[PDB]
């Protein structure tokens, strides 16, 4: 079925200024948004704001300021960091938006008109700093900020403690056998695979019944109200997940603003999100909570939960990284050195061995070479001659790329698609070398043709896939190779040889390196 792709980041608590943590998990959206523009498909991505809850609500009072003032204060630096981080990125929700409160309460009440929510206790253990009820199974002793004795979670090693409220309660207990079935039915819908056996794990175990409320008393009232309870709140999370519906239900004027809610989400044609990208540390409430409160309410389901491997004396600034070693480029190394076991060398050394290794070495010489005046002497795609096999083992490598970077970046598994993209790259600098297009501008200028076409061509597909990752690089390339603005998007032209020979390179400047190295200091 045909309709808009719909990609999600979590909405982020506002307690603290945006740091590297946040800026990958909308990275990541970033670019499956941007490769599904580029596949000439509708997108919708989304990212926001998470500001109700007493998480937030203490961290305004430790600020001593009004809650209003502060979650603006915070949002407005998320909306900067983000600007400024060059995304493109659909909208910016707030969870303090009206509209989507007005969302929040309709879900509600399906929720309770279905019969999935009565008046109960919860008698247990809380983290306020993850907003999750934990089991006595899941916590265990630490030390407080004051050094006294106490207990933490073990998820997330954070301060707990013991709640015992009348608190309207969802019957998540009784989704337990439909949740199995979805799982079991779609065994792509949780990624990776291990993260996709441990909710399965989890919820064979059984589970309980889950507050979705609090007295309004413990929350200081920065919360949405209980339609029909003004004495209680929404849960922080029930009131968060829903960001993603009503998202999917905002219409959006050019300045990047919330103009209108539908009440029918089938008319805007997003929900149900087909990637909900996440760190690891808030699986629960996307894969077992989440689809329980849609099948409760009878919305569909997402397609994909897609779980890295971040949490979402010693700092990583995004923004001064990118303005010392680019921002194409810090981008590349943030998906190229994390998978999702997370177990990534983030340090300059690293990051300066790839960018001289990979963009500079592998990608920059490559586009450099089948560029200069001294080896397409005519400045222009030239006709090739008749192949050899060794220039068709490359061809055939050059075709067969973009069916297999499709597949990765569709898992989603990005890190995967641009090791497949450089493997190609690699190779092509291999034939180069083989081949000494140099040495043929005198020898042979029909073989130097071909060789050059293939390069060209190369280049070019290398880099149309690579455009998610590096989305400025890729246009600087696109202009240096002249390839029509047409010829630099849909899937027509993954396709080898849509560009003709004939089509002359873009102008030169004295100056012009695509990316220049670095030291090893
Ligand atoms: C519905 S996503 C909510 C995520 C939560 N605000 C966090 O920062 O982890």
């Amino acid at each position: 079925v045909e309709k808009v792709f719909f990609v999600t980041s979590p909405i982020y608590y506002v307690n603290a200024a945006p740091h590297i943590g946040h800026v990958y998990s909308t990275l990541i959206t970033d670019v499956i948004g941007r490769y599904h523009r580029v596949k000439g498909e509708r997108v919708f991505a989304l990212t926001g704001t998470d500001e109700h809850g007493q998480k937030v609500a203490e961290a305004a009072k430790q600020k001593q300021v009004s809650p209003y003032d502060f979650t603006t204060a915070v949002a407005g630096e998320f909306k900067k960091c983000f600007e400024q981080m060059d995304y493109s990125i659909d909208y910016f929700i707030r969870t303090t938006n009206e509209q989507h409160k007005a969302v929040v309460k309709e879900l509600w009440t399906k929720l309770e008109q279905k019969g999935d929510i009565y008046l109960g206790r919860y008698e247990g253990w809380y983290s306020i700093s993850d907003e999750s009820f934990l089991t006595p199974q899941n916590i265990t002793d630490g030390v407080d900020k004051d050094g006294n004795p106490c207990k933490v979670s073990l998820e997330s090693g954070h301060v707990v403690t013991w709640v015992s409220e009348e608190n309207y309660m969802f019957r998540l207990s009784a989704f337990r056998e439909r949740l199995l079935e979805w799982y079991h039915a779609n065994p792509g819908c949780i990624v990776p695979e291990f993260r996709r056996r441990e909710v399965i794990r989890a919820v064979e175990k059984g589970l309980p019944d889950l507050s979705v409320s609090r007295a309004r008393a413990t929350l200081h009232n920065w919360a949405i109200p209980v339609p029909g309870n003004p004495d209680h709140c929404v849960y922080v999370w029930l009131d968060a997940l829903t960001n993603y519906l009503t998202g999917s239900r905002l219409r959006v004027d050019e300045s990047g603003k919330e103009v209108s809610l539908v009440d029918d989400f089938n008319e805007l044609e997003r929900f149900p999100a087909d990637v909900h990208v996440i760190g690891k540390d808030i699986l629960k409430f996307h894969a077992i909570y989440w689809p329980a409160f849609l099948l409760s309410a009878g919305l569909p389901l997402p397609k994909k939960i897609v779980a890295h491997g971040w949490w979402t004396g010693n700092v990583f600034d995004p923004v001064e990284k990118a303005e010392e070693f680019g921002y194409d480029a810090l981008k590349y190394f943030l998906l190229r050195e994390s998978g999702f076991s997370d177990d990534g060398d983030y340090s300059d050394k690293n990051m300066i061995a790839r960018l001289n290794g990979e963009l500079a070495d592998t990608l920059g010489n490559l586009v450099m070479r089948c560029t200069s005046a001294k080896i397409n002497v005519n400045g222009e795609w030239p006709s090739p001659a008749a192949y050899t096999e060794e220039d068709e083992s490359l061809i055939q490598l050059i075709k067969d790329l973009p069916g297999t970077a499709d597949h990765y970046y569709l898992i989603p598994d990005i890190q995967k698609a641009i090791i497949a993209v450089f493997d190609v790259l690699r190779a092509i600098n291999a034939y180069v070398t083989d081949m000494a297009p140099w040495k043929l501008v005198k020898t042979d200028p029909e073989r130097l043709r071909t060789v050059l076409y293939i390069t060209l061509e190369g280049v070019r597909v290398t880099t149309l896939l690579l455009s998610p990752i590096l989305p400025r690089k890729s246009v600087v390339i696109f202009d240096m190779l002249g390839v029509p603005e047409v010829h630099r998007k849909g899937i027509e032209n993954f396709e080898f040889g849509a560009v003709p020979p004939g089509t002359r390179l873009g102008p030169a400047v004295e100056g012009e390196v695509l990316f220049s190295k670095r030291s090893t200091e």
